[PDB]
Parts: structure tokens; C-alpha cells; sequence
């Protein structure tokens, strides 16, 4: 429908946090352009895990770092990692070990991916793609770590572009707004945060996973062989207001 | 070859600065995709202006406001406007009536067009693209017009994002980084310039006018949906390093 459906026929992707929600839907998107995906996660096989003949769903906890080592090492190609893999334990975040916690699957996991991918995009050139936030822009009082996290996302994306780029590598990240996924069903459970958020979005609706696919999909291909080192907002304008 | 061939079949473009370099580029890349394309500019038929059958020509200061008022009421439809237009005199900046001639071309008429526009994009929705710079972020000694004007635009973008999302109108800009084209061949005559440039560029090279065509082509489709206010660069890395 916008991308030919074929452009990313013979190529190999993997998705961390591929198992639902945007992580799900940028799997399935790059799948139904003709790659070959592996994605990653917890609840492999769940209801929301992307099926298609080109996704292989493995089960895997990034922080377990031989095991992620184990399954780079296996690859005989790739050419997109999409670090999207990410956690928010809320107000819990203000205790250290889960501030932590969440640093080390956020950041810690996408740095290991994206060295553990760097030989294999080297090969041919090819590209990462992080996932970043509203929050890599405004502070939440109610998720430092997750905020923290995602301000050093950003800033390790704009790094390694200006390591990679030598070895033909382009670095990227999307910057999505509020995006309406099973992950939080309990964020519109709230009507007063759902009023303030759609009273601050230009496009007064939710984003969809779809949306931050297709980005995802442009961001990794041929049409943007001059783009590294940037953040994509994919928000309805949220950013703005 | 990255978008489905008919993307924008049926839809009209008015490419604003169409006659040569970016504008040029960015012109064909719409009519490649389907469009009708109306692009504007000085020396509307010279060596360098886009030649197409879909692509019509038109000699058109865009400061003359009477002028563009009657381009835009004469079209039976419009879908997307890129604001391309845009001159830099350099030093002679610092003389005011230079700056505020610069700021006249690059903002008065991007504003212009944009509300001439409104109307039309308002009737099914569509978008806007304006152009910014790396000049949007970093100052410019040798141009503070064009850097002002640059700032303004990003700002502009932001606002009418805001204002025109109701009438189901986006509005995105891109910033493009040292883009190799006819319009600014002296600068690569400029030794010192160049090294300067490609040192602090992590892919080493010259962005080309295609290249910024296919972001504009993303921005301005149904795959950018949840875009809008958004600033994506097309700069090899250059605002990283």
C-alpha cells in the first residue's frame, strides 16, 4: 500500500520486544515487505506474538546476555535490528534495583544487541532502529527510570551513528507518542489522563503500533541511505502543544 | 524505487523554489509517484528545472502575494505543499534590509503559501513540508538571516501543526545537511570548507537531492499518518557530531 512489496526481499531483521504491541507490528510490517524476521520476547507464542510465514517467534529474556550472544552468533545474516524492547515499573522506579532494572533491559539489552549486530551489519551495510519516547523529551515525575532510560537512548543513538557509520551502518531512533496497545489498556481505564493527553495532541486521537511500523520500515531501507543519527517524532503532534 | 508506483495518483503537489536543486528533486520524486506537480520558482525553464510531463513549469516570484493568490484559486485541488523556497545572501545579512529580505522569502512567503493553501488541503486532509536547516539548531556567523529564518520555520512548522490538524492537515519539516547541488557548486570549491564539513559528517560524503525527495515522499503519504509537528533530518550524521 505505501512501500513496494518486495524491497526488502533476501534480508533478515530481528525486533527485540517483538512479541506484542509496536514491537509486533514492526515485525509484521518488515515480514509482509518480503524480510525474513526474527522476533523476540517474552509470551513468544501469545495472543498478540506477530504469525507469519516469514517470523520466527523465539522466547528469549534480553538481559540474559550469553543467551542473546548465543543467538546473534547463530545468525548467518543480518541486515535491521530493531531494539524495542522496553519497561516501565512506574513509581516503583524510585526504588535503586528497579531503577535499575529497568536501565538494564531499556539501554543495557540495545547496547549489547547493537555490538552483538555490528559485525553481521558491517557485512553489507544496514541499519538499527531504537525506540525512544515522549519522555526522551519531557520528564516523568511518575517513571524516572523509564525517562532516563529513553534520554539515553537518544543519546546512544546519536553515539553509535558516529561509530557505525565507518562500517555503513545507519543509527536511528522513533520517538513514538501515545500509543493506544494492550500494554497499557489502563492508561484509558483513566479518563482524566486520556482527556489531558488527547487535549495536548494536535491529531486528538491515540497513535496506533501500525504507524510506528511504517516509519520503522522507511527509517530501515534504501529511501533513507542519508538518515543516521536522527529521532523521528511519530506523536500526532503531542510534542508541540 | 521504495514507494508503491501509484502512491499519489491522482493528487496535485505544488512544489514551491521547484526550479532547481532540492525543490527540483522533490518535484520528481511526487510526479514518479503519480502526482500532478506544480513547481515554482525563478528561471522556471532553465537547465536545471525539473522536466516532466507531469510537472508544470511556472515563472512566479512567490514574494508577489497578489500573484500567488491567483495560482493557488486557479487550482481545482491540492494535496500536498512543499515549502521549498528559500535564499541565503550570506554577510551581506547583517544589512537590515538584506535580513529582512531573506526572512520575507524564507517565512512571509512559507506562511503565505501555507494559509493559500489551507483551503484545499483542508477538503479530503494532506500535508505541508517545509524545509529547515542544520542551521535550525547550530548558528551561523556568516548567514544570521538564513539561520533566523531557519529557526522561524521549525517554529512555523510546529505552529500550523497544531492549528491545521483539525482540517486533517499535517505539517513536517525536514532538515537536510550539505546537500551536493548546482545551486551551491562554490562551496566544493572551497577547500577548507569541504574538509571541515566532511569531518564533522559521520557518512563522509555529500547528501544528493534524491535523497531528501524520499523523506518528503515518506512525510508526505499515508504511512506518516501519525505525523506531524516533526523535524526529521537528512544529514548524514552531522548534528551528532
Amino acid at each position: 500500500m505505501v512501500f513496494q512489496h518486495d524491497i526488502y526481499a533476501g534480508q533478515q531483521v530481528l525486533v527485540t520486544g517483538g512479541s506484542s504491541g509496536i514491537g509486533a507490528a514492526i515485525a509484521m510490517q518488515f515480514a509482509e515487505l518480503g524480510a525474513e524476521v526474527v522476533a523476540l520476547g517474552l509470551d513468544a507464542d501469545g495472543v498478540h506474538a506477530p504469525r507469519h510465514p516469514r517470523i520466527r517467534r523465539e522466547e528469549l529474556d534480553i538481559t540474559d546476555s550469553q543467551r542473546l550472544q548465543r543467538l546473534f552468533e547463530a545468525l548467518p545474516r543480518l541486515d535491521v535490528l530493531v531494539n524495542n524492547a522496553g519497561i516501565s515499573r512506574d513509581r516503583e522506579e524510585y526504588d535503586l534495583a528497579t531503577f535499575e532494572r529497568v536501565l538494564r533491559l531499556n539501554l543495557s539489552a540495545a547496547m549489547l544487541a547493537s555490538q552483538l549486530a555490528r559485525p553481521l551489519l558491517a557485512q553489507r551495510g544496514g541499519s538499527i532502529l531504537n525506540i525512544a519516547s515522549m519522555y526522551s523529551t519531557f520528564g516523568s515525575a511518575d517513571r524516572p527510570a523509564y525517562s532516563a532510560s529513553k534520554g539515553a537512548i537518544v543519546q546512544l543513538t546519536r553515539s553509535l551513528a558516529c561509530e557505525y557509520a565507518a562500517e555503513r551502518i545507519r543509527v536511528n531512533a522513533i520517538a513514538p507518542g501515545w500509543i493506544d496497545t494492550p500494554l497499557g489498556a489502563g492508561l484509558k481505564a483513566d479518563v482524566e489522563a486520556t482527556r489531558r493527553i488527547m487535549q495536548r495532541t494536535p491529531l486528538a486521537r491515540w497513535g496506533e503500533a501500525p504507524e510506528v511500523a511504517s516509519a520503522a520500515a522507511f527509517l530501515c531501507g534504501p529511501g533513507a541511505s542519508f538518515v543516521t543519527g536522527a529521532v523521528l517524532a511519530v506523536d500526532g503532534g503531542y510534542l508541540c502543544a
